[PDB]
């Protein structure tokens, strides 16, 4: 037989109660700006889908970014944009500032807000036991959100958080692989980047939901408060799912394959093994014990289980210990 079903816990039914048109990004209309409007000053990065370029907008003399497309399907174009456009206010969501078109090239581009970035790679080994419960508290407040608003983010991972830690500044960026949630959808599992999979895309269960960024979200936090990055470094997509079972241990990821009835890939039976739980006291050393602490772990912990609905949801999250002087401070 099958795969079990499954539903969000939370935020269950949010898409089914607005209008179509909200979710139904196949039927969006795009709304473009005047491309002479921006001057490209200089690249700043590129991924699989773009090139990511630093413009000025000569109309306002502000700064933004700017990210032109690689060739991508019309309707993958639609789904970032109306998710951007949705999301747009909302608590640290990066804000789609205006949306145009090359009229000879006839290349889309993306043109947003601009951050004053500190690279994770420097900036992370400077960061003190508050400042990684801050950030992380601002991470939780855009995943609320983006939640709250039948969205998943799917690809949340250091290089998609905008950090000005000057200003204490946080915007969750790269909306381009985000999904609406709907209850019964079965979605695509080849998302997200190999360290930050959730267990659910490693054994191919399609029927996820929004607790995909929680374990994300806890594979960055063990990074950061273990300074060892990756945290879960597969050789590939196989030996992925092996790094997390040598960690959370064998017995809840077959307790999970059946709770689910998921059928495990043959590959899998000859190299997952036998594997006990490990205490996270194994990655406490001399040069991380400042950043761990019993509520980080705790925290940490609730986050990185196999079985998706068990998951902290993003507002649980918020409510644990870890961030009581966050939030005392915020008041
Ligand atoms: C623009 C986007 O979605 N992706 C993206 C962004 C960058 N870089 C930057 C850099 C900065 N500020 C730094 C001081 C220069 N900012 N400020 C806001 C935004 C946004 N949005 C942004 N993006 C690099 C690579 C990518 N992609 C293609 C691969 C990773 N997913």
């Amino acid at each position: 037989s099958g795969p079990v079903p499954s539903r969000a816990r939370v935020y269950t039914d949010v898409n089914t109660h607005r209008p179509r048109e909200y979710w139904d990004y196949e039927s969006h209309v795009v709304e473009w700006g005047n491309q002479d409007d921006y001057q490209l000053v200089r690249k700043l990065g590129r991924g699989k889908y773009s090139e990511v370029f630093e413009a000025i907008n000569i109309t306002n003399n502000e700064k933004v970014v700017v990210k032109i497309l690689k060739p991508v399907k019309k309707k993958k174009i639609k789904r970032e944009i109306k998710i951007l456009e949705n999301l747009r206010g909302g608590p640290n969501i990066i804000t789609l500032a205006d949306i145009v078109k090359d009229p000879v090239s006839r290349t889309p581009a993306l043109v947003f807000e601009h951050v004053n970035n500190t690279d994770f790679k420097q900036l992370y080994q400077t960061l003190t036991d508050y400042d990684i419960r801050f950030y992380m508290y601002e991470i939780l407040k855009a995943l609320d959100y983006c939640h709250s608003m039948g969205i998943m983010h799917r690809d949340v991972k250091p290089h998609n958080v905008m950090i000005d830690h000057e200003h204490r500044k946080l915007r969750l960026i790269d909306w381009g692989l985000a999904e609406f949630y709907h209850p019964g959808q079965e979605y695509n599992v080849r998302v997200a980047s190999r360290y930050f999979k959730g267990p659910e895309l490693l054994v191919d269960y399609q029927m996820y939901d929004y607790s995909l960024d929680m374990w994300s979200l806890g594979c960055m936090l063990a990074s950061m408060i273990f300074r060892k990055e990756p945290f879960f470094h597969g050789h590939d997509n196989y030996d992925q799912l092996v790094r997390i079972a040598k960690v959370l241990g064998t017995e809840d990821l077959y307790d999970y394959i059946d709770k689910y009835n998921i059928e495990l890939d043959p590959r899998f039976n000859d190299i997952l093994g036998r594997h006990s739980r490990k205490r996270w006291e194994r990655f406490v050393h001399s040069e991380n014990q400042h950043l761990v602490s019993p509520e980080a772990l705790d925290f940490l912990d609730k986050l990185l289980r196999y079985d998706h609905q068990s998951r902290l949801t993003a507002r649980e999250a918020m409510e644990h210990p870890y961030f009581y002087t966050v939030v005392k401070d915020q008041a």
